[PDB]
């Protein structure tokens, strides 16, 4: 896997504790770290939707999580990669949400590779020597 | 019409009442239910932007609604389908906002159908008998 | 330039508490606006919305990061890719983002995501073609004008 993952997680009040949010973000992060990404690429942001602000099927829902996942274009081109990705994220989303009766939905949207920068730097190529330096330092390194 | 609609609606303070948000969400939901979707697919989330956090033309705007509509890719390929969709949403957005003096903007962004799941399930093919079960039960039926 | 400054644009800027002051948010929004205005866009097309993320709601490499800005830039889909024009777009936005964030020790990330022009409307009107006479009317009036 290469490129940015940015997750936005909107949810009802009294649905995820601060500890569950941290746990979820860290399982998301682990998944990408396992694909070889520098961990600091992974951003997960939660937004609690006050009651009155969220509608599913036209009605307020008190127990939902809506995830939007932003990737870069052509980062998971094969059916095998895409299927593997869904397996890997279901492995931590399902066991968190199902015991809570949570209804959840995710989808992945893809963005052009060449318009992404971190601290004003275009990140290095997957597998490159420069990426190993970024991983080691866990920060954007200027060369 | 394939796939999920997820709407994000950002707006200024003192611009939409809780009653107007609920009514808007019901109208959006009715639009997609009329296309044949299960009601529960339709998500609409509002975020009020405090004064000092929203800028249009570089100035704070006290009376705006900014909409982001997330659809699946390849769901409206013909000009006729696309034009019909825009007519159908303008039919409720314009009469709500115009008399209030609101400035509103929407656009539609697209995501691949194969990376979309609800409650850990890939939803049924559009127009399928399996989809009809999801419409009828208004929930993600495991099968 | 060109292909990359046609619109919409919509900027979403998520950030930690006590990271950007209200004055800085306003100054950034004006800088972003001027960048697109310089390429002939009507000023009112440029929307910039900030969302403060409370402590405990933001994770970067698993860290609850207290000093970050995460930007999402929504643009119109392009007919083609141009490295020359793209580099011009990135140079112009880095010219204001970097000087604001770097002296504050902020870690920041942006990317651009694209949307089809034909499903975009402002006040219920499809905006005029990039570079057209109709667009010049919208520039002058700084609002959507029916034809
Ligand atoms: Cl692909
Ligand atoms: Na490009």
């Amino acid at each position: 896997f290469q490129g940015m993952p940015r997750w936005l997680i909107q949810h009802s009040p009294n649905t995820l504790t601060p500890e569950e949010k941290s746990h979820l973000a860290q399982q998301i992060t682990q998944a990408y770290v396992g694909f070889g990404l520098p961990a600091f690429y992974v951003q997960v942001h939660f937004i609690e939707q006050p009651a009155g602000t969220s509608f599913i099927g036209g009605e307020q829902h008190p127990n939902f999580v809506a995830l939007t996942i932003y990737h870069l274009a052509r980062t998971m081109t094969s059916d095998e990669q895409r299927q593997g990705f869904l397996k890997r994220i279901d492995a931590f989303l399902t066991p968190m949400f199902e015991p809570k009766g949570i209804d959840w939905e995710y989808f992945v949207t893809e963005a052009p590779r060449d318009l992404w920068k971190i601290n004003g730097l275009a990140p290095p190529a997957a597998g490159s020597e420069e990426e190993k330096v970024w991983v080691r330092e866990n920060r954007p390194v200027r060369f």
